[PDB]
DNA sequence: AAACATGTTTTAAAACATGTTT
DNA sequence: AAACATGTTTTAAAACATGTTT
């Protein structure tokens, strides 16, 4: 199994996310202390990244899934069967049905899965922020919920953004939990309140 | 043409269907069935004359609400590719009612609806007995996404001559749940307004 | 490949049968024909009656063998349970291998056996005939765990598979039934018997 | 000699032990109904700190004369089972388990055969009023070929390192499927 | 024999987790 | 949001199976 360890490496390397509108219905929210993204299926979801010296020639972001548990961190992660044969999400989207991770607003963006591993992950070609801004936003999109059945089958999972050279070499790492539910506002007030 | 009938129709025959926390569990007041998945299910058929020939009684399932008749119903693809339940079974994968216990069950698609339903030849009941007896599976729960996705839906139980020809026709409406008794008490309470 | 249970009276017309079975509600043991099941208390002794209709050939013996009765355990050796095996308990002073489930009081001769390759236990008598003026040859057994024995049998039912054979183990004739070794006979007999 | 004393010593350091499902206790009967193998905690209470060395010693002994003199080990089945003996540094034939404490030493006596396990004692944590021991019990009080349903008692002795006892308490224990049940058919029965 | 004892299974009920409807 | 809907898990109770005690 890949790497899940905070490594900031050479350049600084820092996700992060934006201001999480608490206001109630948020299509998307995170909790800080908890490093946990709370997301609704498919609605949009902008990745802050942040680096502190520029990364090398075509360096790239590449976005994976992978399960929490010890038990299942063995096993793939991809959309559930209903989710990837329903038309829904799916109409004429240039991603394979069964990545549970899509980018969008990227053209450059590309999907793979390694022939050995079989593991799937979304790539993106770093670009520097725009004039007067501090962050590269990435914009994400998750495929199922973390509790459809015949995948997730609500088993945990968490992401695991990374910042490559053109040719793979890992030039730094970050990860969280990743909880795709229909109300991320009211699993977050609940989970902050389990403790 | 048309979404296929569900308005009862005794016939010349007669014909009418009726039932006997288990595996379901039938509200008449509501002519609604609650039921398990996969989980057998009895329904007794009763005749007061001797149907025809080669006289068959088909079940079909259609969506209740106006909404959603025209489309087929059809088990959910997380159903209809996993293992379970399709291992030894000449059941195609996607339909969602079958029969069991009889060997001159048929599966048929319409060629141009597209619509699945399973027919079983019509028998008289056993001798002394005043039912002929079906036995009906049903694969996906009401609520499977993919699939009906919580869509109620009727079943359409049809007599008919062994050219399809309808001679009768009764229905109910199914729900396929995973505690038929709860759901029923439940439903039963909500008009208890 | 698993032994065989099929009845087979053979050429000396073999057949195993049961006296009274006393019904008494304390019964030491009892038979069921419609069930073809043996119900008896363990380690009590339990007679079993041969009968032939010629006389078998030369060191003819008589072999009793348990055997599981579903499918799913057919394979598995049966044996007594670990906890009888080691107990002092039957095991006192007796001629038996501590692990054998079925054995035979009253002979002398009887002799134990474990197959080589199979590893099967079971254990003969040398056949004899009925004694003058009695019909049938009498065979006393004692079954050594009781059915639902943790760790043993753990309540998977047992076929015994009487068999009479050659002086070189060619089978001449079979016969079988279903054994319940249990605590009250007379109870879980006629359990069987209302459950039906 | 003769077999090992159960009766109640509070001793110098005023020994005592207590209980905060799983498992149950009842007072009115000093008796503990509890599951096999899975944990049991003990509270140990003392008024002044006990000597050096000080152990906390459990050993289970038959409660009925008719049966003190045997020994109480785990039947036959349980101690060849794979099933709770894989990675276990306690012999496998012992009725009484200490989990979560590296220190526990379990022992058998040369002449008595006489097992019992033992863990150095230690104060509570700081604000706590109880030290905590972790048992398990290894067969039912059922188990044919060992306990064979005759009941046991636990006795819980405080000791000097060199086994000099400074303390002693006793209770019942009734290890089955259902305590909750079990439990309360002795409290009907009275 | 009848009643009990006691581990296992079956059934029933609540409680959860989490997506939808009001 | 608040209430509901609905499959899964947890807990509780009965019912079994079967050996022991009275
Ligand atoms: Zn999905
Ligand atoms: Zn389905
Ligand atoms: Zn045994
Ligand atoms: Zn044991």
């Amino acid at each position: 199994s890949p790497s899940n360890t905070d490594y900031p490496g050479p350049h600084s390397f820092d996700v992060s996310f934006q201001q999480s509108s608490t206001a109630k219905s948020a299509t998307w929210t995170y909790s800080t202390e908890l490093k946990k993204l709370y997301c609704q299926i498919a609605k949009t979801c902008p990745i802050q990244i942040k680096v502190m010296t520029p990364p090398p020639q075509g360096a790239v972001i590449r976005a994976m899934p992978v399960y929490k548990k010890a038990e299942h961190v063995t096993e793939v992660v991809k959309r559930c069967p209903n989710h990837e044969l329903s038309r829904e999400f799916n109409e004429g989207q240039i991603a394979p049905p069964s990545h549970l991770i899509r980018v969008e607003g990227n053209s450059h963006a590309q999907y793979v899965e390694d022939p050995i591993t079989g593991r799937q992950s979304v790539l993106v070609p770093y670009e520097p922020p725009q004039v007067g801004t501090e962050f590269t936003t990435v914009l994400y999109n998750f495929m199922c919920n973390s509790s459809c059945v015949g995948g997730m089958n609500r088993r945990p999972i968490l992401i695991i953004v990374t910042l490559e050279t053109r040719d793979g070499q890992v030039l730094g790492r970050r990860c969280f939990e990743a909880r795709i539910c229909a109300c991320p506002g009211r699993d977050r007030k609940a989970d902050e309140d389990s403790i």
